[PDB]
DNA sequence: GCCG
DNA sequence: CAGTA
DNA sequence: CGGCAGTTACTG
């Protein structure tokens, strides 16, 4: 409900590219609210009622219904949608957006032909069309039992487990998220060196975007994938390897969605608490800025249910985290 | 942008 | 570190 | 006034 939002969504893209984050929050935050509620807003009195709109953004949803325009639309810089173009490259962000503009980029061509990228930016152009799409969930399940099987292929034990928009239950996913971890609390170490060659010597991995396997202690495999045959297409792969005693925080954490996580956190620092995807801890020490002076206790959180639980949270199965 |  | 994830 | 998630995890 509520189509005084497709309004306020062009500027809050619009504030996001340009970089200012904090507006763009603001509005995403509104725009959800607006989504979120049961009825049709008719009243200025209506809106400011609502919590996430304040004076402000009523203001603009007032001019939404007594005008059916937004004036504040008919003045975004001309800038913007070649922004978003740009930030749209797997690699760039706002900065490197507004950059290539100032250097006077305008196209695809012109980042292909004249830009310096990094070579995470060359892959995301490369597949500048398949990241933008998404898979039936159908295809994600392939792909994480792809990955299963080269995992349990060198040790039957480890746990895997497909999370984010996947285990909430979506139709279409953006990427695959798996969650990787062995019941042992050890055997997870090390992993990531021989899953990957696996998948690799099967020609399943076709680009690395993140991935540090000069270290031992990677945490995570950020990249691209195809499965054989035709109709096919280049699909992002994201792998998280963990240990089992923090299972519980990493799955809830990989499941998201990104503004549950964000909300659930934020709920935890206002009871002296703080969570992620590490941990949930108790007595944490903060500052006048609210930034984690003293780390505190680590609380223990065998199961997801207990994080929520230690929250006085009721628990939420994941299709009810979509956020 | 909103909110405490 | 800044940037991007 | 000043936080808005995580003292989150890589990259160069
Ligand atoms: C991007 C992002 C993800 N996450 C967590 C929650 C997400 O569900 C999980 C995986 O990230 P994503 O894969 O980006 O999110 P998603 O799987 O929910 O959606 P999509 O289908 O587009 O892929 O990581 C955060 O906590 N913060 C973030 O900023
Ligand atoms: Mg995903
Ligand atoms: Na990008
Ligand atoms: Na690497
Ligand atoms: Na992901």
């Amino acid at each position: 409900n509520l189509h005084i939002t497709e309004k306020l969504e062009v500027l809050a893209k619009a504030y996001s590219v340009q970089g200012d984050k904090w507006r763009a929050l603001g509005y995403a935050k509104a725009i959800n609210a607006l989504k979120s509620f049961h009825k049709p807003v008719t009243s200025y009195q209506e809106a400011c009622s609502i919590p996430g709109i304040g004076k402000r953004m009523a203001e603009k949803i007032i001019e939404i219904l007594e005008s059916g325009h937004l004036r504040k639309l008919d003045h975004i810089s001309e800038s913007v949608p070649v922004l978003e173009l740009f930030s749209n490259i797997w690699g760039a962000g706002t900065k490197t957006a507004q950059m290539w503009y100032q250097q006077g980029f305008r196209s695809l061509e012109d980042i292909r032909s004249q830009a310096s990228l990094t070579t995470q930016q060359a892959i995301g152009l490369k597949h500048y069309s398949d990241f933008l799409e998404r898979m039936p969930r159908e295809e994600a399940t392939e792909i994480e039992q792809t990955v299963q099987k080269a995992a349990q292929a060198f040790n039957s034990g480890l746990l895997c487990v497909a999370c984010g928009s996947y285990r909430r239950g979506k139709a279409t996913c953006g990427d695959v998220d798996v969650l990787i971890t062995h019941p042992d609390g050890r055997s997870h170490r090390g992993i990531f060196s021989r899953l990957l060659d696996s998948l690799r010597q099967e020609g399943f991995l076709t680009d690395d975007l993140v991935s540090q396997e000069e270290n031992g202690q990677q945490q995570k495999y950020l990249g691209v994938c195809r499965l054989p045959g035709p109709g096919r297409r280049h699909r992002r792969l994201d792998i998280i390897v963990v240990p089992y005693s923090e299972f519980a925080c990493a799955l809830l954490y990989f499941t998201g969605s990104a503004h549950f996580n964000r909300s659930m956190r934020a709920l935890a620092k206002t009871k002296g608490m703080s969570l992620s995807e590490h941990a949930l801890s108790t007595a944490v020490v903060r500052n006048t800025h609210g930034c984690k002076v003293g780390p505190g206790r680590v609380l223990p959180t065998p199961t997801e249910k207990d994080v929520f639980r230690l929250l006085g949270l009721p628990y939420r199965e994941p299709a009810e985290r979509d956020w």
